[PDB]
DNA sequence: TTACGTGAGTACTCACGTAA
DNA sequence: TTACGTGAGTACTCACGTAA
C-alpha cells in the first residue's frame, strides 16, 4: 500500500497549482511524509512513478473500454459511452490528465512518450474496432472509412483534454456532452 | 536584428529536434547559436522574452493571414473551412513552433506567456463562433446544436492535431485527412 | 547545532581572515565547511540567513550584557562607562562580526541586513541617551551626548577593520573616559 | 573635460542610492552618455576610475589642512578648523563620503583601500603635529599625550562618516558640532 | 528508515576584450 | 571609435547516492 501512497500523493500534487511546475522529489516526499530516500525504496527511479501512474491510467481507460464491449451490442451507443467514459475519466482525474496532454511528461524522462503514444495507440484501435463492427450488426457502415473516423474521434478527445489543462482545468470535458454527443451522432449515424 | 533574429531561429530548430521534449538551457541555445550567454544576453533581457519573441511571430502571422481571409472570403462556411486550414498547415511548416502552440515548450517559463497562447485559442474560437451565428441569423441553417458547442469541436480537431503532430515527434501531420474530417463536420452545418 | 553551527563559525572565521575584505561566495563558504555548496542550503534557505544568524548573535550579546550592567552597577558615570567598554570590547573580540558592524562585510549582501544593523546601533545609542537622563554636570543634551558617544565607539570600530585589526579598539579607552568623566561631572 | 564627465557621473552614482551597491561599467557609461568602450579610453580599469576621485579627496583636504597651519596660529583654533573641514567636506560630498568610510570601496580593488589608509594617516599626522606645538606656542600642552588625543580626535570624525553613509546621509556630520567642540575644549586647554 | 550529502545544472551577471 | 563579444563567475536547485 506504500508504494501506491506515493503514486497517490504524485497524482494530487499534479491536480493542484502545483501540478504546473516540476514535482521535485522533496516536495513529494512532504506529501507523503516520509524522507526522499524513503520513495527510492519502492522505485527504483522519479521516472518509475510516472511509469506507474500511466499504467494506472491505460488499465482504467482499456478496462473501462472492454466493459462497453460486453455492456453495449449497439455500436453508436458504444462510441457514446468510450467518448463519454474517456472524457469523465479526464475530468475526475485532473492531475492524471496532465500526464495524458502530455504537459507533466515535460519535466521527466522522455522515453515515457511512448507509453503515452502506445496507450494512445490502443484507445485508437479499440475504437476502430467499434465503428469496423456496424456493417455486421446493422447493415450499414459509415460515409467515412474506419480508420479515419477513429482517428478523427480520439483527435476530439485530445484536443478536449487539451483545454481543460491549459484553461488550468477551468473548461470542464464533460460540461455539455448530452449536446455534444447529439452533434456526433447527426454526424456519425 | 541580424544576430538577434539568429537566436529566434536557433530557438525554433531546437524546439523542432528532439531537444524540444526536454528543457532549453541557456547554455545548449548558446551552442546552437556559436555564441557564448552573455552574447544571448545582449538581445534579451531573459531567457523568457525569446520566447515571447517566437509567440509574437505566430500571433501576428496567424492574425495577420486570418484576417486576409476575412476580406478575401465572404461565404460563412468556407471561412470557418480556411481558418482551421490554415492553423493546421501553420503548424505543420513550424513544427518547433507547434509546441509552443500546444504548450508544452512553455513549462519551463514563466506562467504569463501560456496565458498568451490560450488567449491565442479564445480569440481564435471566438472568431468560429462569430461565423457560425452569422450562417445561422443570415442564412437560416438551423443547426442541431449551440454555436458554441459546434465552435468547440472544430477548435477540438485542431488542437486534437497539433498535439497528435507533436506526440508522434512530427510524423503524424497535422493537415492529413483534413478533408475527409470537413466532409463530417460540415454536414452539420451545410 | 554541529553544521548549522559550523557554517556560521566558518562565516565569522573567513569574515575575520582577509578574505573578509572581499565577497564571501558560496563555492568558497563551502570550502571552508569541508562540504559542498548544496549542502550549505540544508541548513540555510540563503546566504542571507547565514548573516542573519551572526547579527541575531551579536544582538543577543550586547544587549542582553546590556541588561546586566543595569542591575549591577548602579551608579550613573559608571554604567555608561561599561556600556561603551562593552562595545569596544565585543569587537575586539570578534574582529570577523565587527566587520558586519562597521557594515563593510553587508555590501555584498542583501540591503535588509543593512537596515538591521542600522536597527541595532538605535537601540544601543537610546539605552546610552536613557542613562545619561539619571544626571547632572556641564549644560549637556542627552540626545547629542549619546550621538557623540556611539559616534566615537563607531569610530573605532571603523578604524578597527580598516587597519586589518591592528588599532585595538579598546586601546586608550582609559585616558579617553579620564578627559571625558572628569568634564562630564 | 571627458575625463572628468567620468568623475562627476561616478561621483552622482555614490551620491545616490545606487550608491550602496556596485556602479557596473555599463550604467556608469549611461549616465555619463557615452559607452562603455569610450569611458576606459580615458581609464585603462575600473579603479582608475574611483583612484582619480581618491586623488580630488586627497588634494581638496591637504590643501585645507596646510591651508590652516598658514593661516591659524591658535593651536585649539586650529584643532576646530580641520575637524570642521573634514566633516564640512563629506556633508557636501556624500558620494566621496561612501568612499572615505570604504564601504563603496568594498567592490573595488583593495589597493584602493590601501590608499585610503594612507590618506588617514596624513590627516592623523596633521593633528599629533598641531597638537605638539602647544608647550612652545602656549607654554602648555594637554592633560593627554599627543598620540593618544590625535587618534581620538580622528576617530570621533571617522564615527560621523560612518553615521552619515550608515543612515543613508541623515546624520549630518556637522550636526551639533558647536556642542562636541564646547565639550571638547572643556576636556583640553 | 533516517542522517548527511553532492555532481551537473541553471538563468543571469560583470569588468573588460578586439578587428576593421 | 564602433560592433560584437566573453572568461569566470554568482546564489541557488535537484534527482539520486552512501552508511548507520
Amino acid at each position: 500500500n506504500r508504494r501506491e501512497e506515493i503514486l497517490q500523493a504524485l497524482a494530487e500534487m499534479l491536480e493542484s497549482n502545483e501540478g504546473a511546475s516540476r514535482i521535485t522529489t522533496a516536495k513529494l516526499a512532504k506529501q507523503v511524509g516520509v524522507s526522499e530516500a524513503a520513495l527510492y525504496r519502492h522505485f527504483p527511479s522519479k521516472t518509475r512513478m510516472f511509469e506507474g501512474l500511466i499504467e494506472f491510467i491505460e488499465e482504467s481507460l482499456m478496462s473501462r473500454i472492454n466493459r462497453i464491449f460486453d455492456e453495449e451490442k449497439d455500436t453508436l451507443n458504444r462510441i457514446r459511452l468510450v467518448m463519454q467514459l474517456l472524457l469523465a475519466f479526464a475530468e475526475r482525474n485532473p492531475g492524471l490528465t496532465r500526464i495524458l496532454s502530455g504537459h507533466a511528461l515535460m519535466f521527466e524522462n522522455e522515453r515515457l512518450r511512448d507509453r503515452i503514444n502506445q496507450l494512445f495507440e490502443r484507445i485508437e484501435t479499440s475504437l476502430r474496432q467499434i465503428l469496423r463492427e456496424r456493417k455486421l450488426r446493422e447493415g450499414k457502415s459509415f460515409p467515412v472509412d474506419e480508420n479515419i473516423l477513429a482517428a478523427q474521434l480520439l483527435g476530439q478527445v485530445e484536443g478536449s483534454l487539451n483545454r481543460f489543462v491549459r484553461s488550468d482545468f477551468k473548461y470542464l470535458p464533460t460540461a455539455n456532452f448530452d449536446e455534444y454527443w447529439a452533434l456526433l451522432s447527426a454526424q456519425i449515424k
